[PDB]
């Protein structure tokens, strides 16, 4: 349970983080984007980003999709950092990104949602998504599910361009989403978690949650992991709302969550990173990760990658 590598990090707060293969892409509030090789810990690509704060990152098959505060959306190659396609982006700040096959879906602070083809650069769909800032976005199988700061959740089809079903949403800002072919599950800031039949729109379950002011959510299978400002990390079943295991949490506000296999990695505003086993509830690791708030966590193949508000990027083993 030590550090794999030292990484130089950035000169400003880490705002986005992506992890794939042995490559980590990190974005900072000064617009700089850096690419690192985990095996050697060397910075391969420097200054490939934007001129405003990086707000979202997507990394899939040697291609990085990055969004910035000025609304720009860039698609470039990790090998050379040269942009592949030119996207006009949004006029408002990018707030959410989804990347699947050749499609990029971007959400902005004005509520707009745009669908791009990263082979032609064409704007496939221009959407007046919500009357509020798009705070979450999930893309799967030709259908987009979005969440906004006003509590609204929406799903639509890319070709038709109209909504498939009307979901009532929440009454606080949405935090994280996920959905299957049959159901949608969404969670808001006040702890609410709701599941929706996509066809009819019916509310199959309405859970009030166990926390006040959640700051991070993570869905996988029917298990939700929720962190809150009070420092609690809770694991429970979305079908019934029953808590599964008890975790000590942190003495500081939860600011990042990662979830892989049966391992939960949580980061707090004091920089501490904790590693839990949801089968037993025991604390596997208790790292004094960073000296500032943990702003991003990536967890793949027993390797945790973390970023902090001081610009540091660390990578760990379990």
């Amino acid at each position: 349970g030590q550090e794999l590598v030292s990484l130089e990090g950035h000169q400003s707060a880490i705002t986005a983080l992506a992890f794939s293969k042995n490559i980590v892409v990190s974005g900072a509030a000064d617009g700089t984007i850096k690419v690192w090789d985990i095996l050697t810990g060397q910075l391969l690509r420097d200054h490939d980003g934007h001129q405003s704060e990086v707000t979202a990152l997507q990394f899939k098959d040697n291609i990085v999709v990055s969004g910035a505060k000025d609304g720009t959306v860039k698609v470039w190659y990790i090998g050379t950092g040269q942009e592949l396609v030119s996207l006009e982006g949004h006029q408002s700040a990018i707030t959410a990104l989804a990347f699947s096959k050749n499609i990029v879906v971007s959400g902005a602070a004005d509520g707009t949602i745009k669908v791009w083809d990263i082979l032609t650069g064409q704007l496939l769909r221009d959407h007046d998504g919500h009357q509020s800032e798009v705070t979450a976005l999930q893309f799967k199988d030709n259908i987009v599910v979005s969440g906004a700061k006003d509590g609204t959740v929406k799903v639509w089809y890319i070709g038709t361009g109209q909504e498939l079903v009307s979901l009532e949403g929440h009454q606080s800002a949405i935090t994280a989403l996920a959905f299957s072919k049959n159901i949608v599950v969404s969670g808001a800031a006040d702890g609410t978690i709701k599941v929706w039949d996509i066809l009819t729109g019916q509310l199959l379950r309405d859970h009030d949650g166990h926390q006040s002011e959640v700051t991070a959510l993570q869905f996988k299978d029917n298990i939700v992991v929720s962190g809150a400002k009070d420092g609690t990390v809770k694991v429970w079943y979305i079908g019934t709302g029953q808590e599964l295991v008890s975790l000590e949490g942190h003495q500081s506000a939860i600011t990042a969550l990662a979830f892989s296999k049966n391992i939960v990695v949580s980061g707090a505003a004091d920089g501490t990173i904790k590693v839990w086993d949801i089968l037993t509830g025991q604390l596997l690791r208790d790292h004094d990760g960073h000296q500032s708030e943990v702003t991003a966590l990536q967890f793949k193949d027993n390797i945790v990658v973390s970023g902090a508000k001081d610009g540091t990027v660390k990578v760990w083993y379990i």
